[PDB]
C-alpha cells in the first residue's frame, strides 16, 4: 500500500547524516547504500542523507539519529516519505556558523580542528538548514549550514572552501537542543525503559484512539530504587521523546 | 601631617605603614573611600578623624590569613581540601570553558576543639574568596 513512506526508529550508527535500512527494500525503492537519499519532514523540509542496508530493523521502519528528527521536527512514531537523489551536486563553499551559546566561554579558530576531520572523507550529503554537531575537547557544539553555494543539498568535497567566520546566531524556537534528553542518553534501564515505552506511547500519539474505544489507561506510576539510578532523567526523556508537556514538583 | 608634603600619597587602600611626629611607630589603616580606585590627595580638602582607633580586628585578619601556618597535625586533611578548592576558587574561567561538575558540599566531621572554622577561614583567607559564617 504505497510503500514510498516509512515509520521511525532509532539508529545504531552514531554518525551523522546517516541511516540504515532493510536489505530486501532496496530494489523496491530501487537505490543503494552509497546512493544519497532525500527525506521529506514536516513543517516544509527535506534532509539528504546517505543510505545503508540491514537487517535487524524492519522493513517498515527507519532508523536515524536525533539531530535529523530535530531539524526535521519529527519524533518516533511518525511517518514521512524519501526519494533518491542521482542528481545530488559536488558541494562547494557552503557557510556555517556555531548557533548556539554553547560557543560561550571558548577561543581560537575551532573550525579547523573540529570540522576539518568532521567533513574529511565523510562525503557528507548536505543541504541548507543542517544543524550538524561535534565533539572535542570536554565540550560538544554544532553548526549550521546557512549559505549553499549550489542549492539546496550537495556533497563535501575537500577541496571545497571554508571562509568560517560570523556571530552565533539565535536558535529559533521551533528547533530544540541537543542538550534536551533522550533515549540515547540512558543505558542500563533496556527492559524497564521498553515497559514505560510500550505502556505510555498510546495515549499520549493516540488519545482519540482512547476515546473510540472502551478501556481504562493507566493515570498512575510508581518507580522505586535507590538513588542517584536516573529516574527523573528517565522521566524527562520520555517527556521530550513525545512532545507531552512536562511539569516538575 | 608632617608627611603628606610634596608625596601627596600614592597609595592603595589597604597600604599600611608606620607615621608619626614622635616616637615613629604608629599605623595608618583605610577607614574610609569617597573614590574607589586610589588617588594623590592635595591640600585644601576636607578630613574627619571623628574616627576612633580601634583593636586588631586587622590583625586577627591578617593571622586568618597566616593560615597554612597557624596550625599542626593535620597534614593530610589540609592538602585534600587545597587540591579540592583550589582550582573552583581561584582559575573560575577553565571550568567555564568546559563542562565538568565541581563541588557543593563539604562535610567535615570530628571531635570538638579540633580547629574546623578555623581551617575555613584559613583555606577562605589564602585563595582570597568571600567567607560567610554561619
Ligand atoms: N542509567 C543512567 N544512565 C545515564 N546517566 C545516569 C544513569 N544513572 C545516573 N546517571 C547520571 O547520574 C544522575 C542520576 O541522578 P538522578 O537522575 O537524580 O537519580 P535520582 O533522581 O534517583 O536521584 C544523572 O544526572 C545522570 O547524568
Amino acid at each position: 500500500n504505497r510503500p514510498n513512506r516509512l515509520i521511525v526508529d532509532e539508529a545504531i550508527n552514531e554518525d551523522n547524516s546517516v541511516v540504515s535500512l532493510s536489505q530486501p527494500k532496496m530494489d523496491e525503492l530501487q537505490l543503494f547504500r552509497g546512493d544519497t537519499v532525500l527525506l521529506k519532514g514536516k513543517k516544509r523540509r527535506e534532509a539528504v542523507c546517505i543510505v545503508l542496508s540491514d537487517d535487524t530493523c524492519s522493513d517498515e521502519k527507519i532508523r536515524m539519529n536525533r539531530v535529523v528528527r530535530n531539524n526535521l521536527r519529527v519524533r518516533l512514531g511518525d511517518v514521512i516519505s524519501i526519494q533518491p537523489c542521482p542528481d545530488v551536486k559536488y558541494g562547494k563553499r557552503i557557510h556555517v556558523l556555531p548557533i548556539d551559546d554553547t560557543v560561550e566561554g571558548i577561543t581560537g579558530n575551532l573550525f579547523e580542528v573540529y570540522l576539518k576531520p568532521y567533513f574529511l572523507e565523510a562525503y557528507r550529503p548536505i543541504r541548507k538548514g543542517d544543524i550538524f554537531l561535534v565533539r572535542g575537547g570536554m565540550r560538544a557544539v554544532e553548526f549550521k549550514v546557512v549559505e549553499t553555494d549550489p542549492s539546496p543539498y550537495c556533497i563535501v568535497a575537500p577541496d571545497t572552501v571554508i571562509h568560517c567566520e560570523g556571530e552565533p546566531i539565535k536558535r529559533e524556537d521551533e528547533e530544540e537542543s541537543l542538550n534536551e534528553v533522550g533515549y540515547d542518553d540512558i543505558g542500563g534501564c533496556r527492559k524497564q525503559l521498553a515497559q514505560i515505552k510500550e505502556m505510555v506511547e498510546l495515549p499520549l500519539r493516540h488519545p482519540a484512539l482512547f476515546k473510540a474505544i472502551g478501556v481504562k489507561p493507566p493515570r498512575g506510576i510508581l518507580l522505586y530504587g535507590p538513588p542517584g539510578t536516573g529516574k527523573t532523567l528517565i522521566a524527562r526523556a520520555v517527556a521530550n521523546e513525545t512532545g507531552a508537556f512536562f511539569f516538575l514538583i
